[PDB]
């Protein structure tokens, strides 16, 4: 039987996986977002037609490195490329546009262009002397923390690229001797991390300023907010993107200990959380990072907003055409754990099989969303939760399980109807139908909504719905969701575009 | 405190559940049991049968062990005056349906018992008799005694003919081979009561409450009405109080899961028929405000097998829906009462409002768990869309009327096999 | 299968209710406690032979009627009778006395010697002038509560005969006139009930004093206090047991609205609970009564403390010799709530089936027993409940489980370990070994709990110790328990005779 | 905050459960999941094995796809030498056990996958040479490459003989057919390993961790250990620290349920071993504690079968206890290793200290989580009850000296097929 229907019916969580059976196939609709670091192996029109092709739904653009009007040109290819789809509209599929701040991070300057590898004992002076921010060697290294002096002490430990290399301070003005820990081949530009140093930078530079404000003028749909570590960092971030800005959607990037500490009230703040595990876990011990992403993957999805998977997840598929078992691994179990989406770094924006990555998530991602004990996930989720509008929503999913219905197709102007069915986490994929666009791009932060763009005119209220149910209707026809004879779940407001979405039906598919 | 236990309906567990059900929360839900009273000598006038209706009587049981063909059509008739009494108001009336017990297989002299395998008919000439005789009467439900097998139901199905075959056929299960054959049983019947005076004789008294328990929960699971039957309320055929544990066996019944209780004796000869009536009503109250729905809506969706039928969705997705958001009913169109039935099964804490224009379907709902069938007189209007709204409005003025809800109180409307369409609304 | 095993392995509890099978026979060993008030039916040494023979494990003496010298004689018959089986103590079956308080009754008068029906609208003037207190008749009854007119207000309803005849207060010095609702033949000596009045009677009389007194001359087990309603109440009575009195068991009686709404403190205070639902169902609204035995028995087993189900369990066993359906239903449903023990007042005192109605107790409650869904209730006791003793005992219960073991084993002075197991519920009987006589009639109380008296003197600790199990095997082995090639559990304490019960064992049966 | 996770160990729910979890609650109990590291040119010197045993390492793999039986004796030598190296103090002595991985079915130019009937032996002659072999080196365990048939297991067990009768069965699943055909493997085997090497090339790469769950829930229920292998730590060949996707997979191998994790390339021949299994230590440890035990033991303990082996029953009545009164430890006496196998099957927080004199149980004992093996060396003394409590005591000094538990905390002692006697004591 398909879908892994049969584990699906099990007792207990043990025989669910006892029952889980690589011979039973999914269904065809994948529900977790894909979000792709676009950069120069993937940034080209022709590249990106084949990324969305490959599964791609949310390009993300990191303003860590780049110009603006560098960016500009990839975010036109991304749309140049999201267009050439838009002549059929059952099958065009909404691509979302993600700005990643810089943030407050700490890098080198650039090794002299005369690529060092640092000696495991042997010495380095970092220095803030911008006379030699171009000049780094295995003697000399700048940085661009100019406060770094007043907040790191003797034995303090200083990690670059990675963590990977790693410096211990033996003598603290404007410089620091340290000595080399971890060795390895330093390049240039490479992140630091200072753990437990109460490092000073602002959460909102004047450069981030800059970011955002061309994020604003870009119409970008969100932002993910590097380095937020208090409701109030993101409150700052609400201001600068302001009341023109004010329906981006704003991700704060969890990647630091305070950020995990006071991860209840950012995540009241903020729009949807990515575990950014990069940052995190240099910042925390790494065999920690794990308890960090399901914490989160779980307050998220106990109070419904989209969380991200992010960082490493296909490493390997940088240099390798297929990923380790541990990758494999990892994104399955960031799917089970709960992640709206997830996320692809250097894999598609610098490796060399960039669509070969995207198209191993995509697989990955929706056999994990049939592996779902979905009997477990639904009786928390409702019993750990009204109004109207939320029962007709959980009503829609119940009703989905007891038809093993095709599809939610849910009627939506802002989004919200649809997000609330997706809190439950339906198996059926859940077909949001929109005229607004911007509404259809940033869907895709919520496990299982295919966004739809409705193009035709308003009609005559009820044959205005009939016109976008029946476009809904084909859409999964054509993508192979259902077919004629299947039932689907239908989602509307009482009337015109109302919030009160109060009304659902039970409709075979003709 | 909180009115109708839902302190305890909270609860995380069944033992604290228990722990928290109050004597000092009441109950402020319509009573959802059906509750059947066999008539006789005490209970058969008009005058009385007016109070009987008043005080809380859905179906009138005629047992055909007894007694003469005319003289069942008069107290027919009289049950029949008496109801028609209210009809004069729709929004308040209570349609009562009329039931057939037949004779089966008794043996004489005065019951004789043989606890052996007796070769006695299940249907005997008599019993196809009193058979055609309900179907001339217009009764809504047959209860066929000592059913042993499905071939007994068979014969009593294809007995009442083209002309009964909307007649609904309850199997009383009251002997060993019954209990041993119920699952083909239950397939082939309508519902099942539980007839426990024979059934305690025929297997060790001591065993009755394990037959019972099983019969309701398999009934439950099935979606098809159980009665629990007989000596219920029995110290009240001489006294004006019952038991306590005649009390408990009541609340039992509603708690283990009965669509309807009755009254045999209590009502057909004894000296305080409504009495009984009004007790069986407040202890059923009382028990279904204590209903753990938690567990027994989470069992019953999580063993309802998966269909394409969209009418069932949609019951389980309302029903779902109705405890989500505390709605003061679930308002359901119905010509047959198939859709109503489907959303009693998952049994929701509120009221089934069931509008047909039907009248047979609006006596025969009484026969499920928390069905308040409402009969439409009002001629079909042109537009279906206004008839539909119609018929809705009906149902909202039923349920102010009667005190289920009040204007603005949020309601579960379902319409149109198909009864596939749900809107979740304020009362107007 | 027997012992209704196909319904245990059920996954639901609706489940378990659907393979409830009336041809899978139970074990043998009936666990819940039967306590039969004796009075002139049941009072003879030979007919108290045949009581204990057909199941009764406590009298009851109720002290609302008779003498000191009269019960006296019915305790000396108890003993007479119990001690006629001492000659085996492999079957020997102790038998515990329970003393149950007048407490602060109201009770009419006698009627006149030369009964009375109340006609329905007649009027009825009730008297405290004592010169009618043997001369009650259609027009004026004499009752014994002195401030009844302080209490009860034009309007009050008095209640009288198991609240069968109900009169209306319509005039109120030392007489009220009062206006017949309900009708019936009136009797001598009959109870009356005031509910919502503020009745204020004494919780211990001096009667009830002198009775309690007695109770410890009489070296009774236990005490059934009538009309608790408060812990104070509780403390009164312990008081007048005093310290002589101290290891008499107080089992407060649970019968009017304030006992219900303040049942926590009384609870706290006492050493278990009776649900005495004969008043309780006059003192509030008899459709309510299910509810309050239901939360009383739940929080008793969520204390750990016994409970008991009483009155009108098979009422109609006073004159006929099968029980009505309502009946059978009753004991089982009290048996499957949770009741430790279940009671027999007039069917046992004074009806004509005394031995009848113990015999249909025994078989109902073990078909009741057999039924239980342990999964669900071995889990919620566990989830709401750690010191060593009480993790032995909860680990004994599971390993009984595990081997579906005969019988679980537990040798102690005072009872508490075998009390703690029997907490937990197992479906195996507790075979509780104790060379305290006092302790294995008091062992009644608890639901499961076989008491059985070792007379053999103290060995040589191990060699004792051997010596009680293999006692308790020989018991197990007679009373069809168990049979050679079995398995069962021994619980121990660490040495001697401690209350650090930690040590268990699991035995095959020799 | 409290340590180990125990605020995230008693929610009441599997979400809350997960939104409890603490990077600030630091990890307090001994690490629970054994760790298997692949010896080879990287770790293959007494020096460097030494630092392995000090950093984790509980079982050395040789790997029989490559080199000469002289060079993997001489291997298998220097293992010992470190391992004894320790043997001064048996309080501390960490017992290390030897396992031969078998070449198998390999097809080489640089080997060839055909996801195919391949129809190449499971067991060639080259096979059981190096199976003769083991015997003769004394292994412990085998690891049986491309198993796909019961008959296959069946195979390598009748080749090990009489003499190697003893040594554990691990089959290596690796291909579609030892998935299709797991349970008559399992059944046959005495463990298994979910070798995803080769599994990710014989199936399709993203159905992998379905094949893990699948193979890791089967053997917890069967109460046979299971070893979770291959690329988990990959990227640590050549850097100092693992990738995020590597830290998830050795945390959600453990929290699966694996018995054991294992290196492979990072311990044999990359250039950072000791760090890799420093690394599998930390990350073990910190999932251990995250383990949601509340259901995992009591869906252990539901779907354990009912028997009458009184082992069975003191194991879960044990382990039971060890959660109710937060032991420090579960002590068992054990000869075969069988009874404390029966204690960690059903998963305590406690570690299980098992006290052996046979040098192999010992050894043995790291394929089962939570087993801490000690090898006790004193004459066995001439009154068994003071035998029994000279081993006691033994466990006593181990778990204080180990940081286990302290002076007056509570453990468990299981003693004697029979291991039928739970007392629960104070440290002495
Ligand atoms: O910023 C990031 O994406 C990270 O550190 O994982
Ligand atoms: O026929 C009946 O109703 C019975 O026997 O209970
Ligand atoms: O006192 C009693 O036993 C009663 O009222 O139930
Ligand atoms: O043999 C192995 O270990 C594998 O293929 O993973
Ligand atoms: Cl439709
Ligand atoms: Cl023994
Ligand atoms: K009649
Ligand atoms: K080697
Ligand atoms: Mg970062
Ligand atoms: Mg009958
Ligand atoms: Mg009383
Ligand atoms: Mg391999």
């Amino acid at each position: 039987q398909t879908q892994q229907l049969h584990a699906a019916m099990a007792d207990t969580f043990l025989e669910h996986m006892c029952r889980l059976d690589i011979d039973s196939p999914p269904i065809t609709a994948r529900n977790t977002g894909i979000i792709c670091t676009i950069g120069p192996a993937s940034r080209s029109v022709e590249t990106l037609k084949e990324m969305i092709k490959s599964g791609m739904n949310v390009a993300r653009l990191n303003f860590s490195h780049g110009t603006h009007e560098y960016h500009a040109e990839t975010i036109k290819n991304v749309r140049t490329a999201t267009e050439s789809f838009a002549s059929d509209p059952i099958l065009y599929r909404p691509v979302a546009v993600a700005l990643d701040t810089k943030g407050p991070e700490i890098r080198t300057g650039l090794i002299k262009g005369s690529e060092v590898e640092l000696k495991k004992g042997a010495t380095l002076k970092i220095t803030l002397d911008n006379a030699y921010m171009e000049k780094c060697d295995e003697n000399i290294l700048w940085l661009d923390y100019k406060n770094i002096c007043k907040v790191v002490e003797v034995g303090s430990k200083i990690y670059v690229d990675d963590g990977l290399i790693s410096l211990q301070v033996k003598q603290k003005a404007d410089f620091l001797v340290t000595e080399v820990e971890n060795g390895g081949s330093l390049g240039s530009k490479k992140g630091v991390n200072l753990p437990g140093a109460a490092v000073d930078l602002p959460a909102v530079s004047e450069k981030d300023i800059q970011d955002l404000k061309f994020g604003v003028e870009q119409d970008v749909d969100m932002v993910f907010a590097s380095f937020i570590r208090k409701a109030s960092d993101v409150h700052e971030v609400r201001k600068v993107l302001g009341e023109k800005g004010k329906n981006i959607k704003i991700i704060s990037k969890i990647e630091n200990h305070e950020g995990v500490r006071r991860f209840d009230e950012i995540l009241e703040a903020s729009d949807g959380i990515m575990v950014a595990r990069g940052d995190l876990g240099i910042e925390i011990p790494a065999e920690k990072v794990f308890l960090a992403q399901k914490m989160m993957i779980g307050r998220c999805n106990r109070a419904g907003k989209p969380v991200i998977c992010a960082t490493q997840m296909l490493e390997s598929m940088i240099k390798k055409p297929r990923p380790t078992r541990a990758e494999g691994s990892d994104v399955a179990n960031a799917v089970l754990d709960g992640a709206d989406c997830i996320m692809l770094s250097g894999e598609t924006a610098k490796g060399d099989y960039p669509l070969e990555a995207v198209r191993m998530q995509h697989l990955i991602a929706r056999e994990a969303e049939a592996a779902i004990y979905h009997l477990q996930l639904f009786e928390e989720l409702r019993r750990l939760a009204s109004d109207p509008t939320e029962a007709t929503a959980v009503g829609a999913v119940e009703a989905s399980f007891k038809c093993c219905s095709g599809a939610i197709i849910v009627l939506t102007q802002s989004g919200r109807s649809a997000h609330q069915v997706a809190r439950y986490r339906p198996r059926a994929p859940i077909i949001a139908v929109t005229r607004n666009p911007q509404t259809a791009r940033q869907a895709h932060l919520y496990r299982g909504i295919f966004p739809v763009l409705c193009k035709d005119p308003v009609q005559a209220w009820a044959e205005d719905v009939d016109l976008r149910v029946n476009f809904a209707m084909n859409v999964g026809k054509a993508r192979g969701f259902f077919k004629k004879g299947d039932v689907v779940i239908v989602l509307t407001g009482w009337r015109p575009g109302s919030g009160f979405t109060n009304t659902m039906r039970v409709v075979p598919v003709p």
